[PDB]
């Protein structure tokens, strides 16, 4: 039989059967209602378009992201996410395969029960396991020690794990990135005349957040060469034909990740949450959290990541401490390659959630 | 029995049975009373002459177009238009056929109501639907996206539709074309000494507006070769036997369509109403409003369009944006071939206004 690794990604939900190297389906999670008068006869339309189709029919719909600060807004849209994914993307019956689901490292209750229960009664899954996204990135990297940085649009997390136990008193949740980085980029993109106010227009901002934005080596010195008239500015092209040229704001927006003063929020940067979680761990283990710092999520692919984070930590940490930050190719699919490695392993398969146990004990013993 | 497609044109009402060729009866809406005393007695002639006998017996009558600025002058003449077409052209019973009527995109309330209500109570049709004249040209052209140009004597319109929704905030109505081009032609025909002024006499001007006039490619450069002593004159023959030679004024009159300062009205050319409506639409859709510009109506049958319109848009439009214009053969009957395609389709017959529903709720829910 076949098993399915399905990641409830922040962006960028990822789905694909076990092995060999990639998700079969990746999509930007948006659901979109029709916001204008439909005058055509027929009409040949869907009641609501999900992604990909909601990313090829922008501006005639009203985009609704179904996950907001790590909570899924309603299961009415969520069941349609699931159904769409299984039937017209993966092309599989849920009863066919035991599944693998992902969750958040720090989340409220009740969100793992309600998921497990609704998916068991609605889609009639035969067995299930639900993993937090951070744990899976250890399997992908081949590590069993380290602080895990799982960063997606828009909840990041900072989890310390040591061979092979979790440190409860050192776990930090930042709501700092990344949809708020999108929202900030749109707010400092107003300075260059072309505005992108609406929900639909925000997706275009995300494409300029991917490609053109970059993290610097040091803020003060990038501000210095920005003052120079020699152009380091980059020209983006807009679907109507227009060319938008951004320069200084290009490195100002991502710098927010190490300087939350741009949002003005009271929370501290990835720099300091790394230090403050390490300096709340036991003395012996602090040695091996340094050099096993493991990054993940699509948002960590910027040029100055990890060597900004490195240079800043090496300055605050004691003299001659060995610090190297683990940055593998294609981090956006790291989590999925984790799940892929995990569910194939012998043998405590007999620690999963299964229909027979669910029949007697329901959605209890899930945390 | 079989549905009847009758389009309440701007000009130029068109009427014809369900498909597939062209309307059975077309006439330019004129009613005309006899303006001189009767002396032969009896006398075998009507109280007011309808077409086509009112276009042969010109000069003994006072011609009155009943559709003025898109408003119908009174239902006394309108009911007579209807009665004359159904009885004395088509030879059809209104009680027998579900009918299909058209109206304008932006026009005053309650002129679609009062029309629908009078046609149900006077002619006792069994079912009816009222379509805006522009939407039907999409079905005829075989597309479902684009800005629709329905241009007739005396009201043109600019409606943007995107697969298959309509933008309420982007609809532009010009009262500029075509009867004011007729009036301008009549004022510059005085320039060659022919004093043409009367209501009847205006019709002959309309025929010279069709055949002899031509749209240029660049005004200043068409004026340049006009400035050479060599002829630009074309010779028209007039019913009394006279030969009229127009040349210079020949390209001056149609140019009014892109140069409305010739009339002196504050409104801007089809060029600029296209651009200003497209750049009032949301960013993503703007790409496909370009290159799916769809022309229609008899007044667009000048050979110098669409490449005047093309060259003008290409001058204002951003670089690298493709511009193509959808312009079929026989554009005057585009709308009618639309109506034929529409009313023949299943299953939207149960979205028509039917006699039972009209009896139940009167002239409500028409829009
Ligand atoms: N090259 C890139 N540079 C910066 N951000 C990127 C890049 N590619 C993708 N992203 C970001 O990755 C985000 C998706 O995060 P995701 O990987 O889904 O997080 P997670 O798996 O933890 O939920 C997107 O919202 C997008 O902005
Ligand atoms: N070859 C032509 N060149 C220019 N004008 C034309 C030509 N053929 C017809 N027309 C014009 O078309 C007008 C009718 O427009 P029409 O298409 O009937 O308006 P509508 O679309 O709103 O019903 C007439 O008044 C006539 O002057
Ligand atoms: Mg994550
Ligand atoms: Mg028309």
């Amino acid at each position: 039989t076949t098993a399915l690794v399905c990641d409830n990604g922040s962006g960028l939900v990822k789905a694909g059967f076990a092995g060999d190297d990639a998700p079969r389906a990746v999509f930007p999670s948006i659901v979109g209602r029709p916001r204008h008068q439909g005058v055509m006869v027929g009409m040949g339309q869907k009641d609501s378009y999900v992604g990909d189709e909601a990313q090829s029919k922008r501006g005639i719909l009203t985009l609704k992201y179904p996950i907001e600060h790590g909570i899924i807004t309603n299961w009415d849209d969520m069941e349609k996410i699931w159904h769409h994914t299984f039937y017209n993307e993966l092309r599989v019956a849920p009863e066919e395969h035991p599944t693998l689901l992902t969750e958040a490292p720090l989340n409220p209750k009740a969100n793992r029960e309600k998921m497990t229960q609704i998916m068991f009664e609605t889609f009639n899954v035969p067995a299930m396991y639900v993993a937090i996204q951070a744990v899976l990135s250890l399997y992908a990297s081949g590590r069993t020690t380290g602080i895990v940085l799982d960063s997606g649009d828009g909840v990041t997390h900072n989890v310390p794990i040591y061979e092979g136990y979790a440190l409860p008193h050192a776990i930090m949740r930042l709501d700092l990135a990344g949809r708020d980085l999108t929202d900030y980029l749109m707010k400092i993109l107003t300075e260059r005349g072309y505005s992108f106010v609406t929900t639909a227009e925000r997706e275009i901002v995300r494409d300029i957040k991917e490609k053109l934005c970059y993290v610097a080596l040091d803020f003060e010195n990038e501000m210095a060469t920005a003052a120079s008239s020699s152009s380091l500015e980059k020209s983006y092209e807009l679907p109507d034909g227009q060319v938008i040229t951004i320069g200084n704001e290009r490195f100002r927006c991502p710098e927010t990740l190490f300087q939350p003063s741009f949002i003005g929020m009271e929370s501290a940067g990835i720099h300091e949450t790394t230090y403050n979680s390490i300096m709340k761990c036991d003395i012996d283990i602090r040695k091996d959290l340094y050099a096993n710092n493991v990054m993940s999520g699509g948002t960590t692919m910027y040029p100055g990541i990890a060597d900004r984070m490195q240079k800043e930590i090496t300055a605050l940490a004691p003299s001659t401490m060995k610090i190297k930050i683990i940055a593998p190719p294609e981090r956006k699919y790291s989590v999925w390659i984790g799940g892929s490695i995990l569910a194939s392993l012998s043998t405590f398969q007999q620690m999963w959630i299964t229909k027979q146990e669910y029949d007697e004990a329901g959605p209890s013993i899930v945390h």
